[PDB]
């Protein structure tokens, strides 16, 4: 039955969040995944560490932002299970840092189909959220991977252990 | 003839302007009439007639700047009578609450009208307007308002005199 | 079934105090129009359009204090349409104060006339009422607008533009 | 290989930690999805939702200190699945306290199976470790939601929408 | 080649984006050149001259945005030379505000005409990108100097000397 | 004819000001290209898109400079179209220092030849002008456009990645 204070959302809109929620969920534990890869003693790059650990956290925050307007739209959360990473050994930053990007633009291109459909169904509050928190939150964190990668790159990783030692101390460290 | 800072602003959307201007006059009306209502001698329940007082100011607050949008692009305002509420006597905390939640969405198709007439004008200002200042005002009033609506009811409102007490205490005040 | 705090309230006044507080919204609103008249851009005077959205508010609040003294002896608020402002256009400043004063000394007219009922009726807390939070106040109201459209007279107004902008400038804005 | 600094450190204990790393994300979801099902616009208890979502935070703090535990240790970290929780109604206050009173219990139990493999296995480093951070914490949190599952039942929840509003207040909103 | 970061970004888009480029710096050069044409010790209004020196400058940081906005997007800046403006003496206070709210005007009409673009290729966040940082900001721009230009015409500019010296003091001089 | 304010001030040296003026604009536009070359996501070195910014807004500092001038001595202010830089693409960290030392040793040759200019004019108010602000400032800065390319060349630029890298972060970046 129809929540009290559902108006103008459409079902469609409804599941692709819930859709959405489960994406962002996964986000966060693949950064939750890459964090302590850096971590561990036969990597120990502290900084590519808490990069991730700092990006797990935000992806966390993106969920319960969408779990936030589902119920603020009177949909209804459907939780699915969180699948696991695709790896479990990241090999080194520089193949993190790709890894992660290739899944920003993979998180980046639901979150512009979500707001076809928003489009598509004349829910404007829900594609003016989308554009507000969402859209230019990817932008951003895309052009950043791909500066850490191009210097990653130009530094000689992943081969130099030595570039990506610098680049973990005079980047990721402040 | 037309304004010098008239641009890309269509005649049917000043029109509409002009209408939500009245609405939202009108809303303001509506919560000066329940915010007096709750603080009759056998009413009496002081954090209900502050809540709607709230709401009264805000959305006179509301109407003001689409009369500033109207200056800002050249249209031309022109006021209308402002029609009295439905009610003179609004019977409970609980029925108030409901009408409110009512009035509400009345006011959020009318806004949700007036953003799809700015898109299909092609007009983006319009359109952006609509949705930073408006559209995600509405869904948290009537996410609020359905809130206060399920606790009266599962409080034992509107018949439990105790009841609209309590939640006049520990939620609408403070 | 008459209120358990009604005490020397005649239905006289009560029903009079009702027309006042819907006179004062009416004066609410005929200020409120004048104020975005002069927000127009070929108009263009932001003191003058400050001036009467600042004047605007304080018959709000004098409605509004209307409505709690109505409650306060019992009577019941009915509220009635607020009829739309006499003009659209309000011409030029010097015309604009002009029509205050005369909306100001009609208000006056019908506060008197509310003294002298109250006074008939032997009803001296409301007479109190009205001396003190209501004469005085018009009678500063109307000494001002009178002041103000003298000097607009003797700067040249309203065939002066010139006149009107420094009268913005030099008296209204500071 | 084996880790440089692995000493003393059991691979049945670095699969039980694995598997411990996997409870507490699952705990920290069924935290996650309580605390949203109370901010529904038709249960609409805040301090529930609160309560729930705070929860949820610390179960991913206990799961990522087992991480940094396993890294310190020498073992590798293998994450799975993380399964959705079993309902995605939690029907009241009071039953959403019981299940979280008996998932508390379930994790406390997979704790203390970990301590008796540390004890067993002569890892102390490991029996302290989850003396620590762990043990008390469980009994804390299970004496807690006790109490709480208490007071709802005295109270008259489930059925007492009354009872689980002024729980919110009094006990969960601080 | 293709940018790393590049994702649904259209050769148009990031084409026109070049293009408003280029007419941001035009329109911050016609500012300096406004400024220092009040500069003149034959014309020594110097609150026209700062308040051009400022949109002058304004421009240059609309300009820079853009070129930030065409890196994050992946796009590659290409500059064109900057044409100089059609006047080198701008003739009074009076027609300086009117040919810059003409300019004004037409920078606007190209920045709807990018919205419109971004729209048509589906791409939510340059749009995005272009109600938030500039349609507002334009129509804001606009609606003040219709203000500006009225006020100057109603003084008697630009025949009074007297009015354009005044409106300097009064109006640009804080 | 002739301003009131002009004395000892030859037209030949009001036409070189203009000539200046237009190559301070012109140098303002080659930093303001090299400053976003570096922002690009594939070449993505902060300090060097920071510090070739700083110069571009300097260059337009020492452009408005000379306008100032040019109406202090009664000359009149003609501008010229900026032309765009010689390149899109600046290849490298090395290469733009390199550029940039060139472009700013033709701007010291134009102004050492408007400086000879002013002294066979016998306008030592002129001279001093270049001398107080200009010529010294175009030293510092080819002194420090030199030790820039020497480290990094000695550092192994452009070929090593690990080069410019390092010195964006130890030299440009404080
Ligand atoms: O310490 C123990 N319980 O407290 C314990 C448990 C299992 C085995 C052994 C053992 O091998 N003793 O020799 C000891
Ligand atoms: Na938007
Ligand atoms: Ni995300
Ligand atoms: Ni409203
Ligand atoms: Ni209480
Ligand atoms: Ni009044
Ligand atoms: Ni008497
Ligand atoms: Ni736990
Ligand atoms: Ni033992
Ligand atoms: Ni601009
Ligand atoms: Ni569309
Ligand atoms: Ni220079
Ligand atoms: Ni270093």
């Amino acid at each position: 039955s129809t929540s009290q204070v559902r108006q103008n959302y459409h079902q469609d809109s409804e599941a692709a969040i819930n859709r959405q929620i489960n994406l962002e969920l996964y986000a966060s534990y693949v950064y939750l995944s890459m964090s302590y890869y850096f971590d561990r003693d036969d990597v120990a790059l502290k900084n590519f560490a808490k990069y991730f650990l700092h990006q797990s956290h935000e992806e966390r925050e993106h969920a319960e932002k969408l779990m936030k307007l589902q119920n603020q739209r009177g949909g209804r959360i459907f939780l699915q299970d969180i699948q696991k990473p695709d790896e479990d050994d990241w090999e080194s930053g520089l193949n993190a840092m790709e890894a992660a990007l290739h899944l920003e633009k993979n998180v980046n291109q639901s979150l512009l189909e979500l707001h076809k459909l928003a489009h598509d169904k004349n829910d404007p509050h829900l594609a003016d959220f989308i554009e507000t928190h969402y859209l230019n939150e990817q932008v951003k964190a895309i052009k950043e991977l791909g500066d850490h990668v191009t210097n990653l790159r130009k530094m000689g990783a992943p081969e130099s252990g030595l570039a990506e030692y610098l680049f973990d101390k005079h980047t990721l460290g402040d």
